[PDB]
């Protein structure tokens, strides 16, 4: 069977059902795509992709359930199992679009403020189009799986419950004596799951940030136990010290990268080019029928082709129509950057939605400053972008009498603005317009520097 | 003054004047040429690009250049010539096109075997591009450079000797009493440059192999000398360890990955795609002329906008007319790929030469084999690629001037890895059906029977 050789797991080696569905055009779209958006424009190390990150995920997801496997034979857990966890963590990201969180988190919400849109639901829906297109449902039962079975349980391992929305079972894929297997993908109960592991260490890699913590110690430790009468993934906490490394690893993966201030303006300057792009740019899906960055989201076959290369294709087109979209992409080459106005957030706990994105550059521009200004700006000339985001929600279990739990800065929204007009008179206005706004929304006063 | 975080030499202080030409069409662009061209289709952590290695490679150079200058100041390297090293550093491989070695080491040879084309041309045609298209002049005497002089060095340093020659000192960007300025970026005299420090670091770092030379150590006690009544660059005696484990790392990369099997026929199945798409694919260069990928050499306005990109053009495309281009990259997504036939080496002869690469796949279907098949092969079956190393066959340790502690100025005489410039020589097929590759097997054989080249070694 097939081996790979990866810079954070070493020698890694791959079920051959597994190399069936990576050696497909839905899997190797991910090639195409950067794990880090517009990281890279700021980190140059961070060139890494979607796809060698979802090798990773595959990789951890089945070193865990078969660690438990070999260490609790008593829970049952199959050889199918194992691949099915392991095409889950495979799959998980297939849904990502250009730039990965660019793209469902900022440049569909500003193009269809209508549409409920996710990366996970994309990967189900991608993962549909990947059997379907590819003939995987007999390669699955070839060696072992029942499809329509197990298709579910991979689904929702992604997405969560399908049948969503109460304290029933809403799997489909597996019973509720095998819910801890749900808990190795994607897991919301902790910040701990074998996706995190695999980008904390990748990210830290790529990045040159410290990285304090160590999986393969965890999976070797960690063991099943019944928990407030359910089954749930215990570590053994002579490994709480790893377990605060690695969330001390998130937090600085969060402040130095994902948070960063240009990094972070980058990303809007790139959603701006492809919003005045998306009446032009045609992908070509099933049928033939032609679609736009923005609704390509709606067919799997023209998704496939909806990579990274959207930024070059407008970098290099010619088309008169699409020179105002090549020219903010040109002014990112030159780093002739939007301009960093400042920065709030909501008191307290009311998170601006997704579906409201587009509106507040209009808010923004309707403030009104007490003192009347020099210089007035429209709506168009700013940019609001929304960022988003203990060790006792950690279940431990104890070595010797190895048997149940012994278990006894922020935040959650950051609001940015900047603005694209970029003369000192203009900048001083905008900043007017911002802090007003602040205070019309009740948002936290603006700090100055 | 920029400061950039990079995984392999961490904080990284950028000069004004190097922003200036990194925020450039022309120096970005190689944001979007893989280092290893198709290796990333073996090597999942190989997604690098040659951007981030410039970036490396100028760092490189000015960190030497400015160690040699504070050790021994009798040198009179200026800060004038460390940016000049520094920019050379910078901009050595802006000449590389799409995948990098894949697109002069083959394609170009396959597409027109009568131009004579080089990396190292092409980043001195874009060097001068970049220069003319952003008014760099100015900016550089704004800092105490003199362009005319200075850009002229800047071209030496990146592809040699530009007017020579018989005997004379062949540079006019400076004097012999600086020429171990131009052993930083490139030396092949000895194998040792900052070039090779940070992609043998960045590949090892990418492909998870471990580099066991520690280019920090080598700074620090790095001193120039003399040897011959010439200025060089010396290692300490007490390096040589050090220098023992550089030249291992440079093997062991060669051997794991630049002449990775699956990787380099990765590489002849997007060279074919390119030849199959070149009748087709339009690259707008100066004056809205246009451009095919094997022509965008002449125009450095098009080279600019030729990148990677090329690939996924090929692959998204509906065009009828590049449909047999699609076929072979789709191939490559299903790992159809091309099967492997055997290996050669032309040990004692001649070699291969770049402009005779297109004639080869006639000898190999032209050499009948002497038991008869059944199954008969053409041109169109075989791919025979040529991988050379190839620093040209010298050994490189043999010209390190080491100096001792107690006599720094005189370069002690001194009277290990074993191949620094092969040439090895493979065969696929297109055909995958396995009597086929028992033909196409005899045929490899006799081949390297009558060219003379070493007997292939039982599959
Ligand atoms: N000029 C340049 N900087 C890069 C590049 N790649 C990564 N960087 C890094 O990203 C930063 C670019 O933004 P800065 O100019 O430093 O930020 P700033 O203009 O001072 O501040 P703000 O206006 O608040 O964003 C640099 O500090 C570098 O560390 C590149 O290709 N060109
Ligand atoms: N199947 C597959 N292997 C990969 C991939 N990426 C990297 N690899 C690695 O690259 C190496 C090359 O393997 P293959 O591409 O499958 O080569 P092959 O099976 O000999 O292909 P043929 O020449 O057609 O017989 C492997 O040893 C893997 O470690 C990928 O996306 N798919
Ligand atoms: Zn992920
Ligand atoms: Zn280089």
């Amino acid at each position: 069977m097939k081996v790979i050789n990866d810079p954070i797991h070493g020698h890694i080696e791959l079920h051959p059902l597994l190399v069936r569905i990576i050696d497909t055009p839905q899997f190797q779209r991910l090639r195409y795509i950067k794990q880090l958006g517009g990281g890279y424009y700021v980190f140059p190390g961070a060139s890494h992709n979607r796809f060698e990150h979802s090798l990773g995920v595959g990789y951890l997801a089945g070193c865990l359930v078969h660690a438990l496997g070999e260490k609790q034979p008593e829970l049952q857990i199959s050889e199918r199992d194992v691949l099915c966890v392991q095409i889950a963590g495979l799959c998980h990201d297939l849904g990502h679009g250009p730039f990965s969180h660019m793209f469902d988190g900022r440049f569909i919400p500003l193009a269809r403020p209508e549409v409920k849109w996710t990366h996970e639901q994309g990967s189900v829906m991608m993962f549909e189009h990947l059997i379907n297109s590819n003939g995987i449902k007999p390669v699955m039962e070839q060696y072992g799986l029942i499809p329509e079975e197990d298709i579910y349980f991979i689904k929702e391992q992604i997405v969560g419950p399908l049948e969503s929305p109460d304290s029933l079972w809403p799997y489909k894929g597996r019973p509720e004596n095998k819910s801890f297997l749900y808990e190795i993908v994607s897991n919301k109960r902790n910040g701990i799951d074998v996706d995190k592991w695999d980008y904390f260490a990748r990210d830290c890699h790529h990045l040159g940030i410290q990285n304090n913590f160590d999986y393969k110690r965890f999976i070797k430790f960690a063991r099943v136990c019944e928990v407030d009468n359910e089954l749930r993934i215990c570590a053994r906490d002579k490994e709480v010290g790893n377990l605060y490394d690695m969330f001390h690893t998130r937090n600085s993966l969060h402040r130095r990268a994902y948070q960063h201030k240009v990094g972070n303006i980058i990303d809007t300057m790139i959603t701006d080019a492809f919003l005045k792009a998306d009446d032009y740019i045609e992908i070509t899906g099933a049928g033939g029928k032609k679609y736009r960055i923005s609704t390509a989201i709606d067919d799997m076959e023209a998704y496939t082709k909806l990579t990274d290369n959207i930024f070059l294709e407008i970098l290099y087109s010619t088309d008169p129509k699409l020179k105002d979209a090549r020219e903010i992409l040109k002014q990112i080459e030159y780093r002739n950057l939007f301009k960093y106005v400042g920065e709030t957030q909501p008191t307290g706990q009311i998170k601006i939605k997704r579906e409201d994105y587009e509106s507040l550059p209009k808010e923004v521009a309707s403030a009104k400053p007490k003192v009347l200004l020099d210089v007035k700006l429209k709506a168009e000339d700013f940019i609001v972008d929304v960022i988003n985001m203990p060790i006792d929600h950690v279940s431990f279990y104890c070595k010797t009498a190895p048997n149940r739990a012994i278990r006894i800065k922020f935040a959650e929204q950051l609001i940015r603005v900047y603005c694209k007009k970029v003369d000192r008179k203009s900048l001083y206005a905008a900043r007017q317009y911002f802090v007003q706004w602040c205070a019309d929304r009740n948002f936290t006063k603006p700090q100055d520097g």
